[PDB]
Formats: C-alpha cells, structure tokens, sequence
C-alpha cells in the first residue's frame, strides 16, 4: 500500500513527504501555533497545501489500528507537571483530566504521524494512544526515520478523533495513560 | 562496561533518560540550562550529572547526530528549505551566525557512533569530535550520550548535495 500511494504521487509530491516525515516538528509546531490555520507563513503554506493534496490521493484499504507514544506535554499546562507524583498517575487529577477528555471529540493541528505493531508496541513514553483509523480514509504509509519498523502511517492535519475510552495502565515498574480513540 | 561504576539509581535515570530524553532537554533548553524552575526534575538532573562525570574517553572519537531545522530556531526552521533544496541567500545567514563559535547545547548530548551505517535523512547532519579525557557515557547498539551543557565550536559548515535531497552538514569539535 506504500507501493499504491507512491504510484499516485508527482516526483515533487514524494520528495515533499520525505521531508515532511524527516523533518516533522517545524511544520508541526507552526500548525499548532496557529490552531491549523495558515497565513501566517506563506512560504511554508505552499509546502502545507501540497502535502495536504498527496495524502488526498491516499486512501486506506482496510480498517487498521495504530499508536503513538507522548510525554504529559500534550495535556497542557495545569496537567503536566501534576498528573504523575513521582511514578505513578495523579488518581485525583486523573480523574478531572479523563471527565475533561473522554467522549469527546479532539483535533490534532499538525500532521499525524503513528506507528504500526509487528511483533511489538514502544510504550515507554507516559502516554499510549492507539487510534482506529475506518477504511477509506486518507492516510498514506510512510517510511520510518527510526530505520525499529519499516513504515508508518501518515494522517491528515486537522485529524479528528473521539476519545472512546481513557485509563491507568498499572506495570511493573511504571504507569501509563492509554487513551483509546477512533478517527473520524 | 562503565556499567559497573553506577550506583543502582544512577542506572535507573540513565535509564529513564533513554525512554523519555524529551522532557529532560526540553526543559534544559527552556531554561537556558539553568536549574531551578521545576525542582523535582533538578533532582534527576543532578543524579545523572553525576553519573555521567563517572565516565571518561580514553581515546578522541568521532560521533554524529541528525537534526531536524528547527535547532535553527522560528525564523530560519521553515524557511532554510525551499523547493527541496537549501535557500543559499539563508544558508549564508545561518553559517555567518554559527560556523567558527563556541556553543553551549543545554540538554544531554546523544550521539551515534559509525559502524556500517550513518543514518542521515534528517535535514541537518552533525558530526563531532569528541576528546580524549572527556566525560561520556556508552548507553543502550550503543549510544554515545555527553553531559548537558555541552560546548562545541562549529568548525565548518556546508550544503551536501545529494542525488535528491540536500543535508546541511555541521562538523564540530567538542571543547574541555
Ligand atoms: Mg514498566
Ligand atoms: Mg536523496
């Protein structure tokens, strides 16, 4: 399904995904200063319509599952520091963050890259998101730039995603918050 | 081996530094390299100081790392690309501003050491020459992580121009 996706793509369309996953944090840092809105760069705008147009011709053959690890960062402020005491989640404050984020709908401003399970999953960040993303939807497998697994999945910007189900995963020497979700 | 010279605390954070380095930096970085704005991350800090002050070269090596453009900072990480190629009239800027000084990286230092390979499809490309009698602990395949603060003074950079890509090379050497 790479192989399908490139055949759709223009020569400066791939190179364009390239840098993109090689170099994801400034278009992404740039989106979420900004609340997915462009115009405020025009120059990287150019960039940002054209890969928006690539993953257009990308569509997914089947319903797939993937994940994405994160630090506490991605709650914001008032959570981040709060929500772990030493090793183990904040129960209190998870409380709040879970009434705060479950059964809603949430966007993702940048681009939305995730990893795909072989014969393992890297949870070691605080946070554990797995996502199901419907048949049908754009997203286009990338290559790795971990060179771990061979490829990942690439969704739009402005990705949204309902939060089905969020709780404290209890391990042997950790806890992490699994959020559970279902791309709209 | 230099396993052997960690207490078992001192494994552990080395260990908690490999599953979530980016909070660490972050907040380094953020803060200048400075402590103390959040105390409870000075005190892992201050542990893995000194852990990795229980390490030592014994011979100069050749590291490398891979960066994406935003070390540049806001007004040259979205814009030192264009067309897939380097803006030359930018890059000027960016090596009149950065090649021949000193300076100070605030997070840890990880680093990857040639075998076979050298993975290089991040936009920027940093090799250093790292000292003889320097600090720097091997962790888990095997990086090569130097202490925060870190000084190097950037010896030269240019545009590698590949068959279809272009990589901005820093080559650096790592000060006492
Ligand atoms: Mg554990
Ligand atoms: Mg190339």
């Amino acid at each position: 399904e790479y192989k399908a996706w490139e055949k759709k793509l223009r020569a400066n369309e791939k190179e364009l995904v390239k840098e993109y996953t090689a170099n994801a944090k400034p278009f992404n840092t740039y989106l979420r200063a900004n609340e997915g809105k462009l115009g405020f760069k025009p120059e990287i705008d150019k960039k940002i319509l054209k890969l928006d147009e690539a993953l257009k011709k990308s569509k997914l053959s089947e319903t797939v599952q993937v994940y994405r690890g994160d630090d506490t960062s991605i709650f914001g402020k008032e959570f981040q520091n709060s929500i772990y005491q030493g090793n183990k989640v904040n129960r209190e404050l998870f409380r709040k963050l879970r009434d705060e984020y479950q059964g809603k709908i949430r966007t993702e401003y940048g681009y939305l890259s995730t990893s795909i399970v072989s014969n393992q999953q890297f949870a070691m960040r605080p946070v554990l998101t797995t996502l199901k993303v419907p048949k049908g939807a754009h997203a286009g497998y990338v290559d790795k730039i971990s060179q771990k697994g061979q490829y990942e999945l690439l969704l739009p910007r402005n990705t949204k995603y309902k939060i089905d189900k969020m709780y404290i995963i209890v391990n042997k020497g950790s806890e992490t918050i699994k959020i559970e979700a279902t791309v709209q």
